[PDB]
């Protein structure tokens, strides 16, 4: 599924993300835009390592989930394969956990590159939320 910005924004808002760990809704939606272009099937292989990044939040299989050929820490206790599904509840539960690490949202490189430096005050202004 490719979400639209505002549709993603509604889903994340409904699931307690707005302000989650000090990160505003706009920040979370911007991270998804730049990580995966809002696509639940996004998949980015080998990479820097061996590992891969899965789903709308491009969660890596060395740290966050378990994959086929690439063994894992599995901090989200889940098979990477679930993050390629259309439903994003698992992905959200895992992103909630990722951001709890010391690097915060800087775990997501595309957020650091495309969001962190930006004025996002108007990013969700077209949205009916």
């Amino acid at each position: 599924k490719i979400f639209s910005k505002c549709e993603l924004a509604r889903k994340l808002k409904s699931m307690g993300m707005d302000g989650f760990h000090g990160y505003s809704l706009a920040n979370w939606v911007c991270m998804a835009e730049y990580e995966s272009n809002f696509n639940t099937q996004a998949f980015n292989g080998r990479n820097s390592n061996g590992s891969s990044d899965y789903g709308i939040f491009q969660l890596n299989s060395k740290w966050w989930c378990k994959s086929n050929s690439h063994s894992s820490a599995n901090a989200c206790n889940i098979m990477c394969s679930k993050f390629l599904d259309d439903n994003i509840d698992d992905d959200i539960a895992c992103a909630k956990r990722v951001v709890k690490d010391p690097n915060g949202m800087s775990a997501w490189v595309a957020w650091v590159k495309h969001c962190k430096g930006k004025d996002l005050s108007k990013y969700l202004a077209s949205c009916n939320l």
